[PDB]
């Protein structure tokens, strides 16, 4: 049971493990294309006597937060143990040689999606984002009088590969100006433009609304025909977020639009009765574990309504801070001072990009101090303008 | 068709309209003990040439609001028309006149439970609390070690109808330190405690647990018996509300633990694996019309860490006011002054106790300002400290 | 925490718990009834500070083993740990203290139903006898050419209340008769024929197939009108057993007749197609923990088509045997003679009525011997020729 | 309506016939492999008028009964009636020319799989082996300390293309140890790794678990991902059936794995809780028609056990056959004596590989005798040491 960086030969049986393991696996041509994104020395593998039973890497990302600030970061992904060497801590030491590898290059963060929810806190990740599915029941929905674009519509019904150009230009400004925002390199369009087609016995063509400033692409749901996937929508003004709720409304032989959004997702404002758009599912998005304390805490934008003030907070085996907040700035230094907040790495990574209220995990004893007024400090400080929003599954 | 008060020979006649018109409706001894809770001239009836086709009322109730401020709160409820009655705009009159009454009584904000969310907005009452349903799967729940309470168990399981004081007193100190309280009056302690005995082919015997700073009532699920519905759940401190739930995590038969609570709930941060805390429901909750602007936002405190601010708002046929804040306090004049921020009066209700961001209301032109920075302030100050909750549906 | 026997004003608190740990739970009336089973200290309590927060206790029983021999049997039952009170090693002190007493006392074996199956193997019980639900489709159930019974019929349609005598005979006759027979004293006949009532809101009322050597107890299901359940059936001969069941496909207004039988139940062999007779479920019925090695085997009968033979049993922390099995007798003196077959207790359990077979656990290495000839041997020695049954839970 | 043996040109008809028959049908060279399996005069057809209305045809096979002895069988297999020509007397005339042509040729039996239950009675065939679907809950499964193998594991996952010749070998030592074994030729483990591929709109990718003494095929099935499905596990040690079980149960993504095994599977004893495996499904798998008494009686091993006994077994319409068992071996020679025990002849291919007791098919009166002694006897030899398996449809 040796653990080492993958030789080209090691990839096939990475890709046999792949499938074994993971559902949503498509094949070695799709995962060829991910395998671009990995850098040299991303990829560890635990070969046995050699067969590959253990697997972990991660790829170059860049992840906007607050303050339309762009950190490099390091996304773990294809992470596997084979089901014939379980409990054996493959999991522990491949993510602590890759926790070693991504601290040692530079990245202040590493960012993560959980297959679950119960293995990654102690790991130093804490869920960061959160994802609302909303069900709107679209035979009852009419728009408030006050609702945008309510002349002829600026929506246009599409072919998603014909407009291909467009839609980057759309993502492309609101990653960079969106928390939770990550760079889509050109091999995961033609991944996203792949999965647009009709699959023989699979999913249904998807079609796109194509708006100067947002898109939506949708499918018809494989089973229930009177169900609309909404799988991507990307809108950069209000205009463009409700003219496209518009033109999905107004998709008249369908019962029901879906689609996985944020918890402070406008549309249910949009309408005259907010309760037809349901929540209907809920759960964390990105994960993140800040990999250096002072340089994630200070790279990052913060609420300028609050009032400058000063701190000591401990990362439980991760640091002692002097944190002095001003003008949407941190400052992060050393410090022996006695500590007035305690919380684990992984609290960290779910304050870091405003989706969780200090207060919050403070009432859950995650986060520990005797100073109420500090609490409401570090909960206005660390809120984010912009909501919080999740870019693409890795 | 005449719309007058309601005399002693007109409840028979609004008690079976309640009857067709209500799935909860119990009967007529019950009906009287709520009519303890209407003041005199709170009651609106609509005779038909002489049976009852029309009701609506209001109890007196006392709402807590941010800064622990109690707010005397003209309750809307009993709203009936007879379905041999509907479009015949007798609600419009019936909603118009209890208004008058309670404007003129000096009520500064109103209050209802909406059975459907697409008929209040146009009377002024906009969505101010949410209700969220988590669902526990309790055979994977594990307390995170950061957890209180983890000697011998603070909890005791005991028959509610003998711990009647301690519930009152608990509840009593809940409610005048958390926005959306309600005071609950002696009547409502009968029907509550009511309602958790067994009915012969209805509902299962309900149990307490009692701490001294919390209780959670609870029942097994009359259909699915591996299901435990808290139907509510009263805690003071962080250690009272962690403790109560290791109690329900304790109860070994059920495989489900279901409450409804609100969207700051820290219960999920208790667990190792935040995601064993299903979110399976959203809804609006208490819903608040603001009869007088000025009493209303002069009444209620604003985060402290928001800097001094002064802007113009305009309710739309609600009036043009200067509105200055500071250190958590608001003044609030009448002025002729430009607006800078223009709204519904719905949209100020929903804004009212904290529940709903100004910045989200604007992504959906609820609440007009060409000013981003005058957003970010109204979402700070406006913002609560202790999260907000719904206290009891009437 | 002490732990000792209950006084008489331990009890409401024990109903309580009750009540709160057990779906099944009817009242105090029903519990002081099933109480007049347990004898002086058979019952222990843990108090807190002082209510109950814990209760086990076993009963007098009398079951029947294979040979027709009835040993006295101590009936685990009742046992509960308050939820707030988990993980405190209240069970296992508990159930010490039980054993203690019973193993003092002179009980060969201790019997329970288990509520889980994960947590009474560490005790030393091993399921003992299956239960099997089948779902006949009467709609096509033809009897085959060869199934007695096939002049006017021995079986009548009757109230049960109205021939108790009748059925307690024909019980008292079954259960001396069959392995899993349990004597059922006149609380628990007192029980079953309340149970047959019709409930406001419960269940339906019941009705009795009558034969001189047999009868079975049926109700329509609550929600399913097109589904007879067959809450009991006894018989003491093959003509009684076909007999009614021909009276059971007799009722034609039903889809489906469902009951729970063992794995030899004769009926899918009464039908032209066997396949009519589905297995729609199957679980464990009685465990038995064997509390006197030597005691228990002794008492028993064993198969007399096997040759006499000799070997050495250890049971795990519960001593070792030289054992001779010859003309269904057997022979269990003490020894220090190399061990031929280890088990733990529980696995003796299992064995015991006959219902699992030594090859079985010996797959699963919970039964260890280097001699298959010793294995095929103790395999036909414990077979029991009439089928084990389960006679009521307790 | 002539019946013949078909020539080359029927063959089109036929698959014409089987594909509206057969829902499992895949297509003619498909057909064309199975095909190589039926002997010279081993398929009837009968044509109307020419076009197939009825077929049936005999594969030749090896199956294993108790004593390890390998019977050559007729495997009845593709017998299909035009629904145009249903209630024609077309399958009894066509199966009593198979029968007629598989007596001839000297098969000692023959054997099916049946569509139905309710129709092959009365040919003389009788269930022979149980088929039990067990679905493990995994995510609660503990392995028990006596469970073999709890250093590294001796089980790999491999795509099973790539060790054809390695699972071949292993079923081979299996079905020649195993009762219900069947020799699987060439063409029917091309059939085996085709139906492994992922089908475009059909089944998910095929995995197996290859330990040198077994392997288990397994795929996610099509619609709920949270379950695999075991289609095929051989183990020929213990050590090999548990080991191939903790890596099923290390399927981490899975929430349930679902197999087709016998009763006496050791599964649910590897557990702490025998309980999480739970029985979903119970039905017939391999039926037997004896097609020589005396012949097939004579081939097969008896349990040494028993005590030599005689006794006198009439076959209705088969033969009466003085029958002397002793050392696990049987004489069957003809007799005029008086019957001591009577049967059908589907009652004895029904005993024949020990699944059925003697004493429940005389609880059923399936089989007569008035000696209880002769019914335990009888029980004992016909018992297999080895538990009776299915092979594999056909
Ligand atoms: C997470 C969203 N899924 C779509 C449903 C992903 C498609 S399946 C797939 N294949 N190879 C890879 C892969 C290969 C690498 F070398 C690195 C990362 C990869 N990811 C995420 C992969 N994902
Ligand atoms: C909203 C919570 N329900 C319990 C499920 C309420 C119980 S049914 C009922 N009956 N009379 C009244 C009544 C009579 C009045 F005069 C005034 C208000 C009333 N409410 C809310 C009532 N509700
Ligand atoms: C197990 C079968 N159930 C019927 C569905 C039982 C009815 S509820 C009940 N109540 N008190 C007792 C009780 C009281 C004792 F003191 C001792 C044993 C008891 N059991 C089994 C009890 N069961
Ligand atoms: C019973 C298991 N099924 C897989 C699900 C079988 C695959 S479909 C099929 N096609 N042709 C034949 C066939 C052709 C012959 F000439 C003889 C026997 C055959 N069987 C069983 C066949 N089965």
């Amino acid at each position: 049971v040796t653990l080492c960086s993958p030789t080209e030969d090691d990839w096939p049986g990475m890709f046999l493990l792949a499938a074994a393991s993971f559902t949503d696996f498509i094949g070695p041509e799709s995962a060829t294309a991910w395998r671009t994104l990995v850098p040299t020395d991303g990829a560890v593998v635990v070969r046995d006597g050699s067969e590959v039973v253990g697997m972990a890497l991660y790829m170059d990302l860049r992840l906007t937060v607050p303050g339309e600030v762009v950190l490099p970061t390091a996304g773990l992904s294809f992470v596997a143990v084979a089901p014939t060497h379980r409990r054996r801590g493959l999991l522990r030491a491949m993510c602590a040689e890759l926790h070693r590898r991504i601290a040692d290059s530079g990245y202040p963060v590493a960012a993560l999606h959980a297959s679950e929810g119960g293995i990654y806190g102690r790991f130093g990740y804490g869920p960061a984002t959160t994802l609302h599915e909303l069900t709107v029941d679209r035979r009852f929905a009419r728009f408030h009088a006050d609702a945008p674009g309510g002349g002829g519509s600026s929506v246009r019904l599409v072919r998603p590969t014909e407009h291909r150009g467009e839609f980057e230009a759309i993502y492309e400004r609101w990653r960079q100006q969106v928390p939770g925002g990550l760079l889509r390199p050109q091999v995961l369009w033609d991944e996203l433009l792949a999965e647009a087609k009709a699959a023989p016995g699979g999913d249904r063509e998807s079609f796109a609304l194509l708006h100067p400033d947002g898109y939506a692409l949708y499918r018809v749901d494989r089973t229930d025909l009177k169900l609309a996937r909404v799988s991507e929508l990307r809108a950069v003004t209000a205009d463009a977020h409700c003219a496209l709720w518009r033109a999905l409304i107004g998709l008249d032989s369908m019962e029901r639009i879906s689609i996985i959004t944020h918890p402070q997702d406008p549309l249910p404002h949009l309408l005259t009765d907010t309760r037809l758009a349901r929540t209907t599912w809920r759960q964390d998005g990105l994960w993140l574990r800040i990999m250096n304390v002072p340089a994630a805490l200070e790279a990052r934008g913060y609420a300028h309504e609050v009032g400058e003030f000063s701190t000591v907070l401990e990362v439980s085996d991760g640091g002692r801070f002097a944190l002095k907040i001003g003008d949407g700035r941190a400052r992060c230094t050393p410090t022996d001072a006695a500590a007035e907040i305690e919380m684990d790495r992984d609290v960290l990574g779910s304050l870091y990009l405003g989706a969780h209220r200090a207060s919050t995990l403070a009432a859950a004893n995650r986060l520990r101090t005797k100073d109420s007024q500090l609490l409401r400090r570090l909960d206005a400080a660390f809120a984010s303008d912009v909501p919080v929003q999740t870019a693409f599954e890795f």
